[PDB]
């Protein structure tokens, strides 16, 4: 029947569909399991109609990001605001100390820089980012004060919100990575998705179509089966489901929502690749306040996990990486058990809200209780008040239920909380490609064969794990299949 | 005709480390011929108001994560608890004449666009096709052009001036500086040496005293076909050696390729320096980093930071030209439009009060300013008058009052919150015939190769301009000394049984 069948309507699949059409191609399809397009790009709506990207929210590498450049030109042509450069000077908050950023005596950003060059030098075996930070501290303690030894490691973990992985689950070798310039906050990624999706025959889109299996016949024809019985046959097939999903293609049984049974099975180089690449769990929590009543100094605030001086003496005393490694091994998870990244939306978008980013293992636990508004307010209440105090304000009032308080005005009134759910959603099963302490790109880039091709943020190297990477990978596979068929 | 194993010309850190290595390797009958009445060369520690000491030459140990000289000094300190240095990096304070402090600003966010700029440059040359180099200025104008849609007006105005602190890394005005060589990734924090002289003396002291010959200016070096090298000091003496390690500055060694033998510092080579060496001089130059010390009575200002950069003047008109230019071509035409002031270029001040407790400012300057300011380094009244505006402005931003000129003490006991300037020291590297500049710099490898491969097996070269790792730095100079001394040590070892 069809020329090419695109599986998944994330930005990868959408771009691909866009290309094909743009290449005059016809008779294609976009099969999406969810009842909406966008995949890991979703803009939700909350209090008083405020909108928030619960999925991707920034255009990274604006100096070379091609998706971003395209958006910029559109904006040069029509003056519509599509984004805002929200990079800012980070505010770091510790529970006891308070602010420790731009400190006259702590000079933490400066040692962090050094720490980073140290990381580049170490490589230029591989351990965990946590293990790398310990070596650094050990090897440079002679030139680090006691307060730097205490806090630096906590501040430097802000990188956890970059991969969505705690410093002990994260590969040190992939941790530090330069960026091609500032970041631009998308003021409607849904506008990016919408545009691409409305640039090809709207009749190609088939929502709520979970694909159960993909089969390779002899007669250069591929057969796709959505689990509702309906079956399709096409020339080429572009698979864009998340790596975490695709990975299911090689496990016991075949049920598990999302899993696609391949026929024949996926080659060994492919299945091998899943052994050398994991997936992160970046999550988000939106805190909607009645109105801003705090200082809008910065739009970037990070709260540090708690630290101790007992940790220092062990740095001072340890003789080597083993004495320290063994001395360190010497519960209760709260809002102060890990670093939390808060985007203060008031300064950058004028919205009285906080977009907080979180990592594994915390993400999954918070998303598990996403419907428990009071439990959620109780869990983050401490860091929220600590933030408000540092930003010259008061403790948060809970106004999530009818009948505010009448005596607010000077106190931040929380009106709502929104939480992501990517780790519990079967069609995402996590946030995006991440490294545990490479080859998948090549595996995907080639394909299962000349007609069973792939695409997605995990099928490319430039822009890996990013929206534009997935966007481009969608064009790659697209352009190709196009050149041929066209004939 | 005094016979000697090795003759090292110059007693800077390169020659001193060379001789040191030699001694440490059991080599005797060596000489260190130095023209000045001191050792140290570009490492010199002067004395000023009330016995305060300052390094008018090198001040920092750079790339501490890898710098072998530094690591060697830190080891010592770990053994005796003696403080030999101090990590003085800090959050930079940027002062505009108009806008006052513009650092860490919630709206300007200068350091942030500066970072993106560094990245733009990296992305501009890392992908090395037939690149085509240009001045650093040209590089910045290109950045502003390509990214104007993502920069506010004030960023376009103040970024190009704030990014010029780099002029103080090379000692060159951004119009004279190679863009391709502008950005350098430092291997970690810097360590402010608390007297570099201590490093100089410790090394000097590590080999025979009588090995040293000060105030002897070498004027010629001849290679006898009889497998020996002849060296002549100006004070008539003549020496004969198996090997020679020339460490004169690249600027002085350059004089060798020109006709005119009576130039202070110049060495007449026979045979003349090979063509590969001569021609290498067309491919690298010398910068003019200079210093000025503003000594104060006592500290009556904020010690938030020890790093203060004063930006040069900018104009909203510049913003308009960038906003209206169609390409680099037109931007230059448009940019094409008096006299030099303390605001005509960025200046870098090290507020020592915080970092060392000494109520003084160590200010760095670049070419061409350095030349002009060193040319009048005696007219103190003119110096003060020249640096009064920025000096006052700094003090204002640091919660203090204008400067009072007390360089000629006339009793002042009623100005506790008023800063009193008592002295002004100025470097003199451009006019000193044995330095003729600050160190090697690029105008928009040939040299490092020609030098490292020597004039011939017997005539060798060392110094900050003869090596890649640490080029232009004290530790690179130091390393090159170890390099040359080792090669010879080995050859003299295989010396037909001794
Ligand atoms: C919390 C969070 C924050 C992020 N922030 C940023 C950011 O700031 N900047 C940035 O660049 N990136 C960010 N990302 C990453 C970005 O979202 C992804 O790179 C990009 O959206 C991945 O696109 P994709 O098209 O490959 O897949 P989309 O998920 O990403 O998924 C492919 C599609 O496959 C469908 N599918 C799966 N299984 C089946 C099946 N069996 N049958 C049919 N359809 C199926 C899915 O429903 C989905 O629509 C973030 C991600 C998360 C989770
Ligand atoms: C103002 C200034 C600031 C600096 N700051 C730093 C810094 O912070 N950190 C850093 O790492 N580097 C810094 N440097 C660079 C550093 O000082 C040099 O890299 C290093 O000192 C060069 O050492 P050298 O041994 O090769 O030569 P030294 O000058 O550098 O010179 C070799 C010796 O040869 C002698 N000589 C010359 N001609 C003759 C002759 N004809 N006969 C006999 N002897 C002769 C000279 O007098 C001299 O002593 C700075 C330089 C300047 C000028």
């Amino acid at each position: 029947k069809k020329k090419v069948i695109i599986i998944g309507a994330g930005i990868a699949g959408l771009k691909a569909a866009s290309t094909l059409h743009q290449n005059g191609i016809q008779d294609c399809l976009v099969l999406e399991a969810r009842d909406r397009v966008g995949g890991r790009l979703q803009t939700v709506t909350g209090y008083q109609g405020r909108k928030y990207d619960i999925g991707a929210s920034w255009h990274h590498d604006t100096l070379t990001n091609p998706l971003f450049l395209e958006e910029a030109q559109l904006s040069l042509n029509d003056g519509r605001t599509r984004f805002v450069f929200d990079d800012d000077n980070f505010i770091y908050i510790d529970e006891e100390r308070g602010r420790v950023d731009h400190d006259k005596e702590l000079l933490l950003e400066i040692v962090d820089n050094e720490m980073s060059k140290f990381a580049e030098l170490e490589f230029h075996s591989d351990c965990s980012f946590f293990q790398l930070v310990m070596k650094y501290l050990l090897q440079r303690r002679q030139f680090l004060t006691n307060d730097q030894i205490r806090y630096l490691p906590q501040l430097c973990r802000y990188l956890e919100l970059w991969h969505g992985l705690d410093w002990k689950l994260l590969s040190a070798k992939d941790t530090y990575f330069g960026h091609q310039g500032r970041n631009a906050f998308a003021l409607n990624y849904d506008s990016v998705v919408q545009r691409i999706a409305q640039s090809f025959p709207q009749n190609w889109l088939k929502l709520s179509c979970e694909v159960k299996s993909i089969t390779r016949e002899p007669s250069k024809n591929v057969t796709v089966n959505c689990e509702d019985g309906t079956v399709y046959n096409a020339d080429y097939v572009i698979i864009t489901v998340p790596q975490s999903v695709l990975n299911l293609s090689v496990q016991p049984e075949k049920n598990l929502r999302g899993r696609i049974e391949f026929q024949p099975p996926l080659k060994p180089v492919i299945q091998d690749a899943f052994d050398k690449i994991h997936f992160g769990a970046l999550g988000k929590v939106i805190f909607e306040f009645e109105e801003c009543c705090w200082s809008n100094e910065s739009s970037k605030i990070v709260t540090l996990a708690n630290s101790t001086n007992e940790f220092v003496e062990i740095v001072r005393n340890a003789e080597n990486l083993d004495e320290l490694d063994s001395m360190l091994e010497r519960t209760s998870v709260t809002c102060w058990s890990q670093p939390l990244f808060f985007v203060n939306l008031s300064k950058s978008t004028g919205v009285a809200s906080f977009m907080m980013l979180m990592q594994a293992p915390l993400t999954n636990h918070i998303e598990s209780i996403r419907e428990d508004k009071e439990r959620l307010f109780s869990f983050f209440q401490p860091v929220l008040n600590k933030i408000m105090k540092c930003l010259d304000s008061e403790d948060v009032i809970d106004g999530m239920r009818p009948i505010e308080n009448i005596a607010n005005a000077n106190k931040p009134v929380l009106r709502n909380i929104i939480v992501s759910n990517w780790t519990r959603d079967p069609y995402s099963r996590g946030a995006y490609s991440a490294c545990f302490p490479v080859d998948m790109v090549v595996a995907m880039s080639n394909g299962q064969d000349s007609r069973i091709r792939f695409a997605g943020e995990h099928t490319i190297m430039d822009g890996a794990g990013c929206a534009y990477g997935a966007w481009e990978s969608g064009r790659r596979e697209a352009t190709r299949i196009s050149d041929l068929l066209k004939l």
